[PDB]
This record gives C-alpha cells, sequence and structure tokens, in this order.
C-alpha cells in the first residue's frame, strides 16, 4: 500500500501484476512476457525517481510511516543470527510493544532492543502500536544490565510513536521507569549503538537510545513531540502538521549538522520497504564499523566519552 | 476445398489456420506459436496417412477431380521455363478448353498440349471445364505438325472430362477432327510422350494421347467412359457408379498390368495438391527419364516402334 504521493509508481505497478497471470491465464495465453515487463520494469525505475525526488520534510514523516516498511523484528532476521527473544519485566507483565533479546552478529554475541509495530492490524493491536507500557521498559533496563555483566556489546533499534498515554500506563509508574532507563544507561561498561529506524521520537523513544552513538535512516523522525501535537499546542489546529514538520527540525539530515546523530544510513530508493535486504545489509554495515572504533576504547574511557558527549547536549 | 473423406484432416487444418491470428490478433496476444503449431502439424500428417490408406477405385475418381489441383497450367509453371503460348486454330478458333505452347525442358526446347479446366467458377465457365470443341483439336494437331517439323519432342498432358457434347461442337466435324488428329500423331517423325494427370478419358482425351509412352499419377482415372455414364447406361441408374468404376478398370494400377501405360509417377501424400512442386519435380523426372531412353532410337526406328507398340492393343 503506498503513499498518496506513489501514485504514478501504483498504476505502473496495478499494470505489471497481471503479466504473472496472462503467462498462463487461459485460452493458451502466453504472450512474450520478457519484453514488456522489462519495458514497464523501466519505466516504473524511471518514474520513482521522477517522484522520491521532490520529497521534503512533511513527507519524510509520511515515509517514516509507510504501511509497509521493516520493523526491528525485519531488521533481526535480515541481519541477525541465532536470534532468542527473552520475554518478561520480572513484575508484571511482558509487553508487545517492545521486544527484546539476545542474537549474535558475525558471530559476535549481542543484545537486540526495540520497538515493533506489528504489520497488519490484527499484530498492530497485539502490540499496541508499538506503543510501550512501563512494564516494558523496566525489562528493556533488565536486558541492558544483563547485557552489560556479560562484556556483551549493545544494538537497539528505536521505532516508537510514543509511551502509551493511558490510564494503565500512567499508573505504574511511567515517569518513574523512564527515569530509570535514562540513568542505568548512562552507566554501563559497554558500548552502546541505537539507531532511529522508522519513526520513533516522544521522550519514550530515548529510554532506550542513549549511547556512544546514534544513527538515523534518511526517512526517519526523531521529534519530541509528534508534528501533529506540536500543530495542535501551538497552530492551534492539526491541518498545519508540516508547518510544524518543517519548523522543528525532525528530518535526519536536519539534525546532523545538530550534532546530535553520528551518521545516516542511506535507504534504497523509494524507500527502505523497496529492497528490505538492502537496507538491513547497509544497517548490519553501518552497526558493524561503528562497534569497530568503539571496541578499541576501554570500558572507563568508554564511559568517560559517553558522559562528556551528553555534556555536549545543547548549545550551552 | 478437401473431398468427403478428407474431414479429419480438414477439423485440424481449421484449428490450425487461426494460428497466425493468435500470434499477433489483439490484447497483446503472441502465445508460444511454435509448439502448438508442430503438435498439430504432426496429429495432421499422422491424420492423413489414416485418410489416404484406405481409399479405392470411387475415391481415386474423386481424387482425380479434387477441385484443388495442378492443371497443365500449374505443371508448366512448376516444371517448365520460357513457355510460349500458341493460341489459334487458322479455321474459326482457339479454344479455352485446350492450351498449347512451346516452352523450353531443362534447356531443350519442347511443345506442351493439354487442358486446363481453370481454377475458380469464372475461368472453369471461361474454358469450358476442360472439354474442348473441335478447333482446338484441330489447334492440336496444327502444333504437332510443327513440332514434327522442326525435329522437336513433344510432351502432352491429358486432363480433360471429354469433347464437348453440345450442338456447336457436333456441327464442326468433331467425329472428322478427332480421327485426323489420331491419323496425324501416328506418323510424327519425333518422339511422344503423354501423361494422364488429372481426370481423363472419353476418347477425346485420346486425341492427344498417342504416342510412345504413356504414364499416369496414381489418382488419375483414364475411363473409355465416365463412371457415371457407364452407371446410367448399364446400372439403370446413377448412384451405382462406384461399382461401374469398380468394374471398368479405371485407376492406374489396374490399368498398369494391361500394359496400356508404361509407368506410374507417385504423388506425394495426400493427393499431389498437398505438394504441387513435388509433384512437379516428379512429373519432370519422368517426362526427362522418357526422353532419355527415347531419343537413342532414330526417327524411322521410333515409327516403326509406336506402329508395332499400337498392334499391340487389344488382347487380339
Amino acid at each position: 500500500n503506498f503513499l498518496d504521493f506513489e501514485q504514478p509508481i501504483a498504476e505502473l505497478e496495478a499494470k505489471i501484476d497481471s503479466l504473472t497471470a496472462v503467462s498462463r491465464q487461459d485460452e493458451k495465453l502466453d504472450i512474450n512476457i520478457d519484453e514488456e515487463v522489462h519495458r514497464l520494469r523501466e519505466k516504473s525505475v524511471e518514474l520513482t525517481r521522477k517522484i522520491f525526488a521532490d520529497l521534503g520534510a512533511w513527507q519524510i514523516a509520511q515515509l517514516a510511516r509507510h504501511p509497509q516498511r521493516p520493523y526491528t523484528l525485519d531488521y533481526v532476521r535480515l541481519a541477525f543470527d541465532e536470534f532468542d527473544e527473552l520475554a518478561g519485566d520480572r513484575a508484571y507483565a511482558d509487553d508487545k510493544a517492545i521486544v527484546g533479546g539476545i542474537a549474535r552478529l558475525d558471530g559476535r554475541p549481542v543484545m537486540i532492543i526495540g520497538h515493533q509495530k506489528g504489520r497488519e492490524t490484527k499484530e498492530k493491536i497485539r502490540r499496541n502500536f508499538g506503543m510501550p507500557a512501563p512494564e516494558g521498559y523496566r525489562k528493556a533496563l533488565r536486558l541492558m544490565q544483563m547485557a552489560e555483566r556479560f562484556k556483551m556489546p549493545i544494538i537497539t533499534f528505536i521505532d516508537t510513536p510514543g509511551a502509551y498515554p493511558g490510564v494503565g500506563a500512567e499508573e505504574r509508574g511511567q515517569s518513574e521507569a523512564i527515569a530509570r532507563n535514562l540513568r542505568e544507561m548512562s552507566r554501563l561498561g559497554v558500548p552502546v549503538v541505537c539507531t532511529v529506524i522508522g519513526e520513533g521520537g516522544s521522550g519514550g523513544a530515548l529510554a532506550i537510545g542513549v549511547g556512544d552513538k546514534v544513527n538515523m535512516l534518511q526517512y526517519s523522525t526523531y521529534s519530541v513531540i509528534s508534528p501533529e501535537g506540536c500543530a495542535s499546542i501551538l497552530w492551534k489546529s492539526a491541518d498545519k502538521a508540516p508547518l510544524a514538520a518543517e519548523a522543528m527540525g525532525i528530518i535526519a539530515p536536519r539534525l546532523k549538522e545538530l550534532k546530535l546523530i553520528d551518521s545516516i544510513i542511506p535507504e534504497p530508493l523509494g524507500g527502505a520497504h523497496r529492497n528490505p535486504e538492502a537496507m538491513a545489509a547497509s544497517l548490519k554495515a553501518q552497526l558493524l564499523a561503528d562497534l569497530a572504533d568503539l571496541d578499541v576504547l576501554s570500558t572507563e574511557d568508554l564511559k568517560n566519552r559517553r558522559y562528556q558527549r551528553l555534556m555536549s547536549y545543547g548549545y550551552a
């Protein structure tokens, strides 16, 4: 299901599908499929550049929410192996809006923590649209401590609309849990790398994003507040979300100059959704490179550097 | 237009035709034409043997009258070159039921006399269904004399239902003209070869068929009277034509044993009409072979042999 501005790409795709049927549909129909396929694929490839060259911040947000995209499960599958999912906070529940586990990266063992919006409606409602109740963040703290204890690096993916705004979420110390998370992660003796795949932000995202390095795709928005919220509070409306997106600076290159993120991982054309494997390979390369130049530093120097980088936050 | 017993061959042909259309008809239709063409041609080739193995004398007559077949024009075109058509009896008209001319056979010059039924209805009525009025036979005598004079061999084809049974034909000495023809041809000083391509007989055919050699296709009937006439006079009916054909002995092999014809030229499968070129090549080879072993004999010995062979006619 392509977005509104990806229409010319769609109709060309719509002609492309029935090519399979015409191959063996009925009445002996087996036409010269290869010629038409090649011409239509050429046109489609040419047109996507005609479509994805002129997208800006409001679009970037739409693309960051494309309802066909790799979630943390997808990146785990397409760049990680021997994945073991640990579920359980030890207190009140395991949460489906966060998925964590311990896996191997090119032999090396790692910890993977991140969100999972679910693909279709069913897995979206079963995972609460990637909105974690605090018990999830307590689980994430528990896993992060486990990873710290056994001299293990931590790889974290961040793809959350935000911490759930609900009765159950507020009752259980949402603020307290996120505060603790932000406290412990800033003392681990192991390197930390955190991407911004997909749509993330709204503070709750930061619960698992305080690390040595930070990386973001080219169509991923990292906003202290969703554009619609900023629009409602400030613009006194919702339709004016694109203006809020333009003003805030939620796009990766805008953030990059702000010394906030350490690298942008380029996407396959038309969005990572068109070539999830290519995006997974790019992410794996970026993660490995980040880990490499990180392992040289010792644990004490690692923590000191982490603290120093934090203090660089804010123009002050 | 195939005959009644060639139906299974037809329907398979009927499926075969629209293969051309399906190649580029509409809606991008270009199917794997070669596979279906090969399979259907295999089936058609197998079926014709299933159809032309079990034909007998009544059929042979039907095949001899297949309304798709090479007439003398066709054999001239497909086995002769530098053909010049002489038309004119010098007396009252040139006739379209006979076509004569002087042409070359592999360099050698020859004379070609024979009938031409015309292909479609128009050329059939314009040529009087290959039925010659006597002026035609006078023309044939004139040409035969011309060929004799200039030491030239004569090749004759014979494809006639018969001499026209009409007022104009009877008035002009039909009997006289044919008698003269039968007289002169038995004195020419040049070799004579005469086939029985197509349907011929009824005496008038003999007007141009008294030569050193005689040859007949495998599906050509040479009857002193059409089967239908024999049926009407003797059987007292018309439907009983096949019995008349069986009794008379109008089929080539039946005649061959009678010492009446000197050779049968085998046909392409399914009738010469399916491969007119192959039939033309076979006819040309037979004609050349006949001429070869004939030119050895001198003119006097040629005429003496011709006379002796004639006397062998009839068991007496």
